[PDB]
């Protein structure tokens, strides 16, 4: 059936050594399809493109040197460009992703997944040689990005720099050049309606340097700010904060109002919060989260209760371990208030208004 074309586009920097293994690979796992392979490299220091272009006297290889501009996510894009075939594989060059796989990738796509991710972290995914550590930051970095972005909230490895796509997915798309999680970009950016993750071996590299390795985690969480935004996540974060504040004015309001009627301090307090609440829900259900509304609203303000009370939690908690880690008592409680405003949208955007 893959008379249909296949382009495994391959960004490469000082990539020499690994492309005789690689192309083999390649060309063994495909064996007999109508595939080519797009190399993007940037002028490398290294001899190849040019080793690149011996073995096209062996493989279907296209060979792009650009001089005028640097970057993986950017090469990506520029052999996205080049690349003719009909579904798109994007890889590696050092063998971390092996071209053994790629089969499954491209029968995921035949079967009628848009997308097809070479997932490190579903059932049946392994790292090889993995300190226990940078797994950690990895899957937490991950987890970042999956609760700061609802779209990819059950992408197990939405940063995975291994997956297959059909053509249409990123036609018509502008992608962001800047940055190293390509896949990313896609997930919010790209036009599709199911995603697959199949599970492979991350493995170990086998010659040459490496390029990234630690070069991307502030990259990563300036990435993922860019793509809140464009999500309108954050113009949801300031009217929930604007809200928030607000709430906490009726808060005070109700607060003086009862004592002045005769109700004892420690009694009207308990109104004047609840009403706060309930004049936060309201403003957050018809303003902040309007297009978002499922269900009854009473569910709704039940959770709304449950957000609310775990960021008091939250505050308190932070608060007191601030304190007896010796900081000064008005950032302590600045830190527990904001915190507790981040795990309240959080809460309030996964579950009281969940999509
Ligand atoms: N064209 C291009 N390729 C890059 C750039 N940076 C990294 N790469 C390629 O991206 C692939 C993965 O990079 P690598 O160093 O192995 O990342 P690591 O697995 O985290 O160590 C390699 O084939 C590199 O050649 C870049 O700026 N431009
Ligand atoms: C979960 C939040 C992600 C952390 C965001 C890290 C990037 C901050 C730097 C971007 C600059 C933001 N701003 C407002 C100055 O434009
Ligand atoms: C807290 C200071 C920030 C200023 C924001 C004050 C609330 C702005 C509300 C604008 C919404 C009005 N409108 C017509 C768009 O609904
Ligand atoms: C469809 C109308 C959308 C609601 C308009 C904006 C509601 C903001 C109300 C809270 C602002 C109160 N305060 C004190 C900050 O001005
Ligand atoms: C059963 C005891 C309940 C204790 C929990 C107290 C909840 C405090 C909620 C504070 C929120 C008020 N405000 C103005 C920030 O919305
Ligand atoms: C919706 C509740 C608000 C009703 C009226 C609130 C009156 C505002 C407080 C007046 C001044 C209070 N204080 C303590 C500064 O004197
Ligand atoms: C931010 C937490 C500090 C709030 C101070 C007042 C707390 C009194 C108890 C509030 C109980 C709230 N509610 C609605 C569950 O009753
Ligand atoms: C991990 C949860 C941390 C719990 C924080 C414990 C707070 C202790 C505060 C003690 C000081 C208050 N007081 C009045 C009893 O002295
Ligand atoms: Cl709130
Ligand atoms: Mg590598």
């Amino acid at each position: 059936f893959q008379s249909m074309k296949v382009s495994v586009i391959i960004p490469t920097y000082n990539e020499r050594e690994n492309l005789e293994e690689l192309f083999s690979r390649i060309d063994n796992a495909l064996q007999g399809l109508n595939y080519e392979i797009v190399v993007v490299d940037d002028d490398s220091p290294d001899r190849t493109w040019e080793k690149a272009q011996e073995l096209s006297s062996k493989y279907p290889v296209k060979v792009i040197r650009r001089t005028k501009e640097k970057g993986l996510s950017s090469a990506v894009i520029r052999g996205f460009k080049e690349a003719s075939g009909d579904v798109f594989v994007v890889m590696d060059a050092d063998l971390q992703h092996p071209p053994e796989v790629i089969p499954k990738l491209i029968e995921a796509i035949k079967n009628g997944s848009d997308i097809a991710i070479g997932s490190r972290y579903v059932k049946g995914g392994k790292v090889e040689n993995w300190p226990f550590y940078r797994k950690l930051i990895s899957k937490g970095a991950i987890m970042v990005g999956r609760i700061a972005l609802p779209k990819i909230r059950d992408i197990k490895d939405p940063v995975s720099g291994f997956f297959a796509l059909r053509k249409e997915v990123v036609e018509g798309v502008e992608l962001n050049p800047i940055g190293f999680k390509i896949l990313m970009e896609i997930l919010i950016k790209g036009k599709y309606s199911k995603v697959v993750e199949v599970p492979f071996t991350f493995g170990i590299r086998a010659r040459g340097e490496s390029k990234l390795k630690g070069k991307t985690i502030f990259e990563y969480l300036r990435h993922i700010y860019r793509l809140m935004k464009w999500e309108g996540e954050i113009d949801r974060i300031v009217k929930f904060s604007i809200v928030g504040l607000s709430g906490i004015l009726v808060n005070e309001g109700f607060l003086w109002l009862f004592v002045n009627l005769g109700i004892p301090k420690e009694i009207a307090v308990i109104p004047a919060v609840e009403l706060s609440i309930l004049n936060n829900f309201f403003w957050n259900d018809i303003w902040t989260f309007k297009d978002i509304r499922r269900g009854s609203i009473f569910s709704r303000l039940l959770k709304f209760h449950i957000a609310a009370l775990s960021g008091a939690v939250v505050n308190f908690i932070v608060y007191w371990i601030l304190l007896f880690l010796g900081i000064h008592y008005l950032i302590a409680n600045l830190v527990g208030i904001v915190l507790s405003f981040g795990v309240r949208y959080v809460i309030n955007r996964h579950v009281t208004w969940a999509t």
